């Protein structure tokens, strides 16, 4: 058996001094990076004056010769939406291949009116891109109804001539401006004109981010075929005068990442070598484009091997991009220059600023990392660029610098820095096709600056170019971009020729972070400190984590029944790694049912002492526990990895979530809890195995900080991490009497639930177990004669709907993550993928290809994507489901499992194609994705089918179309919605998490209503109010007044105001995402009244919170509701058979204690969802206006919208 | 329609144009249920007309109109209320219902 | 444009014929000007050959 973590993440090669200096700078504070860059970029006053004069001359030429879309908009008086809609129509018309066919459709059908009748795919799928073209602004989703109206309007107003002009404009833009040509041969033919003037070319075949092996092979053969065409055309011109090719490593392997470095070196490297050998034979340049920050250092390992490979010797065409917006740039250049010296290869180094800025900001924030790997002020990148150019210009004997920029100030600074001595081959400039030529026609040629420029020339079809045109447009179209600013008449030439070096040097604090960009730790500002993650692409982190993980596997982890009196004896057994039963992780001593009952009594005895600790001090314990968990994260990772089958990434997220729960509930406590919010008493916290630290910690922390002593019953599969969490909480100051750990199975949980002193139960687990707990508690009443509160957060049957406007690569990534991360052992996991029929085959092919790139195995290796299932019984249950589906004829795709999995319990990621959603019965908690197809017109029926399961936990929608977003999100009934992203988000306080129906009672964990359930009188949560009044409530209040029920009418009006129905908030979070939190009606509330006044109060509470009601007909109170307004009658039904008239979403009960008990038993017996029941006596209704709490009569919905999904971040376009 | 508003001119021609900004991303939910019912009974042309009405309806439009500082001038499209339907044929009734439901009305 | 240039004369007539104060006569003429320009612009945004008159 391999030693734990002995092969966790070994680097490709030992890290040299130069490589280590790169890694050291990865997230270096910006104030530390800038001073050496300012020093390196400094030039003489004479040079700065000459550079400013050259820059001004270039800018005056640019503005003096400075429209196609603008002229079209002007000629036809188009609004912006009309312009966008016209270009979308033109794009669609250009998908018609035969020119005569297209013209006939235009003249005879489109112009005549009904454009919709003639053109399974919205015309407006790419409208965000055309919006950027037309308006210069990026809108992440498309208002397709506005565009449809605009297109009808413009066609009916202007007819065929405007369509003709739009088609011709789109044809020119998509065939000649955004690309040099559709094919390499076309691009080569069009390159002769500027080559004759002194330009050169580097062709970009537009491949990027292979998702499958077949994609990577396709991009490979495209590069190979392009190299032949380019090399034939080069015809011996060599690497400087002649054309070259640019490649992206991510196009050549579907798992191009540090986590898969061994596969990258084994499988990607030979492909690059083969292309490089061909480039060598033709003697053309082959440039490796730079991509995301977490791929930089990995790419250096490929560059190193290639430059040292003797088969490539004699050729100096290998090129490599370095991004000056990155903090490692100068150190990367030092490494490359040294590699060029060692290898004797004159590496072609393209210095760029960088293309992924918005995405790097978002990713660092999401990952909770120490800092960004890029600068946050645009001027810093400019100084970095000039400093790095100074380094390159001192090394022209060993590298060939290529200065890619459209910024005339940057250009002029380097032109003068390089000096008067020049020859072709010393250095060159570079620019983008169809963007940089106006500037560089003022540079190239003896009559200008007599410096060469290489044009980066995209080559591809309309489909290929539109895929990432958004990112390419933002490079020169954001408010901080030179190309945007040159076209802004409000920006003077003096502003454009400003020297970034001298401006940064004169700043009060050199290199300060942008004021408007939060470091990841500061996402929540003063509310709390964000948890910190770990960068698994950082070699220092991987090396330190390797040692910490190994050390964690040498620890003697135990879990004991930790009673208030001390550890208790019991039955002891080992805890085995689910991925390899030979790896003993620790030992658990399980709690006897007698000791569980004793623990509850001890908790009851200790309840007053813990309630007396002021809320601020209880919250301080939680905050101290968060600090301790943060410091201990690496050790906690190792335990979670080995005990629960988690990968390192998922263990990091698990620990971060625990930290976030602690800090969030601490802050919510500081915002709310006072002397009148008395604790319930001893709370039994029963937690699931699959989030064995986060959910465990969340429930306990909430109960404790609300003033309740806790009996913590962790899942029998994962007691060790729970014991460690309890140890940390106790170290943080939680007294032993307030927090008792009771390891064991469901018997221990049940014994705790049944104990007479148990005052509340927090359960997260399966719906079937929650139903057993619900039945246990229906026998019980508090000493005050009221139901024991139960939070029961249960299973999901989570769907994602994907329409034909979604980007398949994005969908597949989010599906692979949502369905198979943690082997599908997340309650939020994607279970049913619903694909619009027109795109289903393409997406399914891509999905299956991506599935086969996953590595399944024991999770103590960074290269493992999917770990084991928790037990052999879980495995048997999942496999029984798979074989049942397979036996029904359903198509089943499964990864082949390695032989090494035999020592653990693994189920391969599985895709099952279903006919109907009704084919599924219950949640299958494993790596099993079901796929259904739907016709677009059946979307509403499909949403009904999703709702019809009775679950309501997570739900995803992938679409670019606002109409579809509005429709689907208005009709789906789930607690956590996700738009254009994965569906596993549960970021505490950002996506408060929890569902409805069979998925939960609520309130949501990680949300603001949670703590209020754990006290006898709920506080008012932060931000919890609504200015909206339910109109049916208002009608009922008027009806009550008309009936003479004046006091009840007043109570109804008060309920209408007190209700927070309609609350609609945006929660602070990372850039590039909008996280929304709203309060809706729960649905149909069962009312069990005893008196007319009680019924009126129950109805007021339910109506004020937007609900309908079913009133117990056995109450005999029918005559109390005569002559209701029709609006109220629509919400009111009477029920003689409660089980027939559900599912309900809650209940309100009036009666004495024994009536409440009887009703509670009858309610628990209803099929389906657990009901959040509130009960009150008639006297309580009379005395307490809050007898029924409105908090529990609304339903919380969280929605997380990826606003960067179109390819960029609009809000960050204004952050420079 | 209102004088000084974008629907006015469309009343004075035999085929109304699509006014500037006149659209809505919202689809009446009762319209949606009606379309599903129509498809259930095989009324394919009527279900298609219902879906088209649901999309082209501007019910729920909610705009701020340009004006002076220190004022917010809002313009919104709501249901008319209850529409009297006087059909002659089953298909005519389905089309009338589609138009009325898509615009939020009762009938 | 003509109503704008002739507003002072139009005001005098409105004041004496319709009992309006000067401020309200100004508002009256402004509103007529705005209707003219608004319906002109709405026409330029919408009307094409298939929108036949009544
Ligand atoms: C021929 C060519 C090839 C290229 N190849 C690549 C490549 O392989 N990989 C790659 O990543 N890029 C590449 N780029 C660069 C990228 O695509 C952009 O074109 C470039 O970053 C824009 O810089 P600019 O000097 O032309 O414009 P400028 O307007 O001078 O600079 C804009 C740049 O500033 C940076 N920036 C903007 N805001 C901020 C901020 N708030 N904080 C810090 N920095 C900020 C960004 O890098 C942005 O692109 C290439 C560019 C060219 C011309
Ligand atoms: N809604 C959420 O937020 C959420 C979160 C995570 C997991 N889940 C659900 O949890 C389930 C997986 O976790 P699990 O396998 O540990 O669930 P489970 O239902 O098997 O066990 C959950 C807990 O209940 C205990 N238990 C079992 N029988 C009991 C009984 N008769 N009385 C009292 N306690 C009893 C177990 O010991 C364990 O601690 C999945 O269904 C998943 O969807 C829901
Ligand atoms: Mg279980």
């Amino acid at each position: 058996a391999p030693a734990p973590f002995a092969d966790f993440a070994p680097p490709v090669r030992p890290q040299s001094t130069l490589r280590r200096a790169i890694t050291a700078a990865y997230r270096r504070p910006e104030t530390e990076c800038l001073p050496p860059l300012v020093e390196a970029a400094t030039q003489s006053k004479e040079i700065r004056d000459a550079a400013a004069s050259t820059a001004r001359k270039l800018i005056e030429a640019l503005r003096g010769k400075h429209s196609g879309v603008e002229g079209l908009v002007q000629e036809y008086s188009l609004s912006s939406q009309e312009g966008v809609a016209l270009m979308c129509l033109a794009e669609a018309l250009l998908r018609i291949p035969d020119t005569a066919t297209r013209d006939a459709l235009i003249r005879d059908k489109i112009a005549d009116g009904n454009w919709k009748s003639h053109l399974s795919r919205s015309l407006f799928v790419n409208a965000a891109t055309w919006g950027l073209v037309v308006t210069g602004k990026l809108t992440s989703t498309v208002n397709d109804r506005s565009l449809a109206a605009a297109l009808t309007r413009l066609i009916s107003r202007c007819g065929e001539p405007v369509i003709r002009r739009g088609v011709d404009m789109a044809m020119r833009m998509m065939g000649e401006q955004f690309v040099t040509g559709e094919t390499i041969r076309e691009a080569l033919k069009r390159s002769k004109e500027l080559e004759e003037k002194g330009f050169s070319y580097s062709y970009d075949m537009l491949g990027e981010a292979a998702t499958t092996a077949a994609d990577a092979e396709r991009y490979y053969r495209d590069y190979e075929s392009a190299i032949h065409a380019i090399g034939k055309a080069s015809a011996g011109r060599g690497i400087y005068e002649g054309p070259g090719i640019s490649i992206k490593l991510s196009a050549l392997h579907p798992r191009y990442s540090r986590a898969q470095a061994a596969r990258v070196m084994g499988e990607l490297l030979p492909r690059v070598k083969a292309l490089a050998l061909l480039a060598k034979n033709y003697d053309i340049g082959l440039n490796i484009d730079a991509e995301e920050a977490d791929r930089l250092e990995l790419s250096l390992d490929l560059l190193e091997v290639l430059c040292l490979d003797g088969d490539l010797s004699g050729w100096n065409g290998m090129g490599f991009v370095v991004q000056a917006y990155g903090k490692r740039c100068p150190f990367v250049l030092d490494f490359i220059i040294d590699l060029a010296r060692r290898s004797g290869r004159r590496i072609m180094v393209r210095l760029v600023k960088g293309a992924y800025w918005d995405a790097e900001i978002k990713r660092a924030q999401l990952d909770g990392l120490a800092d960004f790997p890029v600068f946050t002020r645009k001027i810093h990148t400019d100084v970095s660029y000039i400093a790095c150019a100074a380094k390159l210009l001192a090394a022209t004997d060993v590298v060939f610098p290529q200065f890619a920029t459209h910024n005339a100030q940057t250009l002029a600074a380097i032109y003068h820095m390089a000096g008067k001595d020049f020859h072709v081959g010393k250095y060159e400039f570079q620019c983008l096709h169809g963007m940089g030529e106006p500037l560089y026609e003022e540079v190239v040629g003896r009559g200008k600056l007599d410096r060469p420029c290489r044009i980066y020339a995209p080559v591809g079809t309309h489909e290929t170019l539109l895929a990432y045109l958004v990112r390419r447009l933002l490079e020169n179209g954001a408010n901080s971009s030179f190309v945007h600013r040159i076209n802004d008449p409000k920006v003077s030439i003096d502003e454009l020729i400003a020297d970034p070096v001298e401006v940064v040097r004169a700043m009060p604090v050199v290199g300060a972070k942008h004021d408007r960009i939060a470091l990841p730790a500061e996402l929540f500002g003063d509310a709390r400190t964000n948890s910190a993650g770990l960068d698994l692409s950082n070699e220092e982190t991987l090396a330190s984590l390797t040692e910490a993980l190994r050390e964690s596997a040498a620890m003697k982890w135990t879990a004991l029944p930790q009673l208030a009196t001390g550890p208790a004896a019991g039955e002891t057994r080992t805890v085995l790694n689910p991925g390899d039963h030979r790896d003993v992780v620790g030992s658990v001593t399980e709690t006897s049912e007698e000791d569980a009952r004793r623990a509850v009594r001890l908790a009851a005895d200790a309840a007053p002492d813990w309630a007396a600790v002021p809320p601020s001090e209880r919250a301080a314990c939680l905050d101290r526990a968060a600090e301790l968990m943060q410091a201990r994260m690496p050790t906690l990772l190792g335990l979670i990895i080995r005990e629960a089958g988690k990968s390192a990434l998922n263990a990091i997220a698990e620990v971060r979530e625990a930290i976030d729960f602690l800090r969030y509930y601490a802050e919510q406590t500081r915002r709310t809890l006072g002397p009148g919010h008395g604790p319930l008493g001893p709370i039994v916290c029963i937690s699931p195995w699959n989030f064995p630290l986060a959910i465990f910690t969340g429930q306990i922390a909430a109960a404790l900080v609300a003033g309740n002593p806790v009996l913590a019953k962790p899942a029998e599969e994962t007691p060790l991490i729970a014991a460690e969490g309890v140890r940390i909480l106790r170290e943080a100051g939680i007294p032993a009497s307030a927090l008792q750990l009771l390891p064991g199975d469901g018997r221990v949980g049940a014994a705790l639930v049944a104990a007479a002193e148990t005052a509340g139960v927090m359960f997260t687990g399966s719906t079937e177990v929650a139903r057993l707990i619900q039945a246990q508690l229906a026998d019980r009443l508090s000493p005050a004669g009221r139901p024991i509160p139960l939070i029961a957060e249960t299973g999901g049957q989570n769907a994602m709907i994907v329409d034909s406007s979604a980007l398949a690569e994005q969908v597949v990534g989010d599906v692979i993550t949502s369905a198979f991360d943690s082997a599908g052992q997340r309650c939020s996991a994607l279970r049913v993928l619903c694909l619009q029929e027109d795109v289903a085959d393409r997406i399914l092919t891509m999905l299956k290809g991506a599935l086969h790139e996953l590595h399944i195995g024991r999770t103590d290796r960074l290269s493992v994507d999917v770990g084991p299932v928790i037990t052999s019984e879980a495995k048997d249950n999942i496999e029984k489901h798979i074989e049942r589906m397979r036996g029904l004829g359903r198509k089943v795709e499964q990864i082949g499992l390695a032989s090494e999995t035999g020592v653990g319990t693994f189920v391969p990621p599985t895709i099952i194609e279903l006919e109907k959603l009704s084919d599924l019965q219950r949640e299958v908690f494993g790596p099993v994705l079901h796929v259904i197809r739907y016709r677009r017109d059946d979307l509403d029926r499909l949403v009904d089918d999703v709702n019809a399961t009775g679950y309501g936990l997570t739900f995803g929608l992938h679409t670019r179309l606002d109409e579809t977003i509005a429709h689907v999100t208005s009709r789906i009934k789930a607690g956590n919605l996700y738009i254009n992203r994965n569906i596993i988000g549960a970021v505490v306080g950002v996506q408060p998490f929890g569902g409805r129906g069979l998925s939960g009672t609520g309130p949501k964990a990680g949300g603001p209503l949670y703590l209020g359930r754990l006290v006898t009188t709920a506080p008012v949560p932060p931000q919890h109010s609504s200015v909206h009044t339910d109109p049916v409530l208002l009608d009922f209040a008027k009806w009550l007044d008309g009936k003479g029920a004046r006091a009840e009418a007043e109570a109804a009006r008060n309920a209408g105001s007190s209700s927070a129905l309609g609350l609609d908030l945006e929660l602070p979070g990372p850039v590039g995402e909008r996280n929304l939190y709203t309060l809706h009606a729960r649905g149909r509330i069962l009312l069990v009244p005893a008196t007319e006044s009680g019924l009126y109060h129950q109805l007021a509470a339910a109506l004020a919170t937007g609900n309908s009601v079913a009133i117990d007909a056995a109450s005999g109170l029918q005559a109390s509701l005569k002559n209701l307004p029709q609006t109220v009658g629509l919400r009111v039904s009477w029920s003689k058979d409660w089980a027939a008239d559900g599912p309900f979403a809650g209940a309100l009960v009036e009666g004495d204690a024994e009536r409440i008990r009887a009703v509670n038993k009858a309610i628990a017996a209803l099929p389906g969802p657990l009901l959040l029941v509130q009960a009150a006596s008639s006297g309580e209704i009379a005395r307490n206006p809050d007898a029924y709490c409105l908090n529990w009569l609304v339903e919380e919905v969280s929605a997380s919208i990826n606003t960067a999904a179109a390819g960029g971040n609009a809000s960050l376009m204004a952050i420079g």
